[PDB]
């Protein structure tokens, strides 16, 4: 049985290995490994709930055991009908991240860029670094301050927020840092 | 045994839980309770190492958990060094934090408020909603665009940067978006 808690040290390791790179550095493929290693956080969960439960002696902690895993798995799936319903909407893959289910679609260089979005605030800022856009902690690609997008969306179950551009702070040579206000909300 | 399953099934149902309230609202007891609870993430990855090598029965697994043990240890203790070289200059708390050792000192209302920063961009973003500042997703407090700093900065292990307070965008009532320009690097 000892092979599952080394599996867990193994996952705890990595994780803590990834607080020192990634958190800085923010790159594509590592954030969806990110991002799908904390997705298979709530199956590890309920396995860690299930084995407390099969090895059952006593009632009283086995009951608290299969009443938590019951409340844990009731709303895992509550989260899963959310995300299909997000998905039937917008049809995007990220929406299927257990992060938030708050989407962000930004136009940048023709293809759509959707990412996470943690609470879709009334102004999204938008930063660049070294001709690098990076918006609210997602590097969305190298854009350069001629480049900007003029309009952005922010996507929900039955709720798209348009966001425009507000003015351009062009300073430091190269480097921009602009707002989006909110313009309306509709659902077409 | 298992004893300690209830407790790490426990520690993942309520971060789990923890995903759902405080990632929205950022409070700065839910934001500290998530701080010391990754903190304590190091010692229960070290606890399951142990647990893991004191059943030893073969030797192949037994070494290749103690040394992986033994990196995690002599990783955390880098890591608490790096957080004591930062105190021993900067004498701020939150130094010692899991997250970052990089600090976002910020004068408002008097009071500096020291903060954990991701990476230190050059340019910062402060964002006003409904007559809140919020700086890099911390909510530092209620902060109207008048009284917004002059000048901020970001301290590090002989480190000091100085961010100068740019243009100040009043939109939408009462929000404001402003940017942090960064203006030297000294140690005096």
């Amino acid at each position: 049985l000892e092979q599952w808690n080394l599996v867990i040290g193994f996952l705890f390791l990595t994780w803590i290995c990834l607080l020192q790179f990634a958190y800085a550095n923010r790159n594509r493929f590592l954030y969806i490994i990110k991002l799908i290693f904390l997705w298979l956080l709530w199956p590890v969960t309920l396995a860690c709930f299930v084995l407390a439960a099969v090895y059952r002696i006593n009632w009283i902690t086995g009951g608290i055991a299969i009443a938590m895993a019951c409340l844990v798995g009731l709303m895992w799936l509550s989260y899963f009908i959310a995300s299909f319903r997000l998905f039937a909407r917008t049809r995007s893959m990220w929406s299927f991240n257990p992060e938030t289910n708050i989407l962000l679609n930004v136009p940048l260089h023709g293809t759509i860029l959707t990412r996470p979005l943690l609470e879709s605030e009334l102004v999204i800022g938008a930063v660049i670094l070294r001709g690098h856009l990076r918006i609210a902690g997602h590097h969305l690609g190298r854009c350069d301050i001629k480049d900007l997008p003029k309009e952005i969306t922010v996507a929900t179950s039955r709720t798209l927020s348009y966001y425009k551009l507000g003015a351009s702070q062009r300073v430091a040579g190269d480097s921009g840092f602009a707002a989006y206000s909110r313009y309306r909300i509709g659902n077409y």
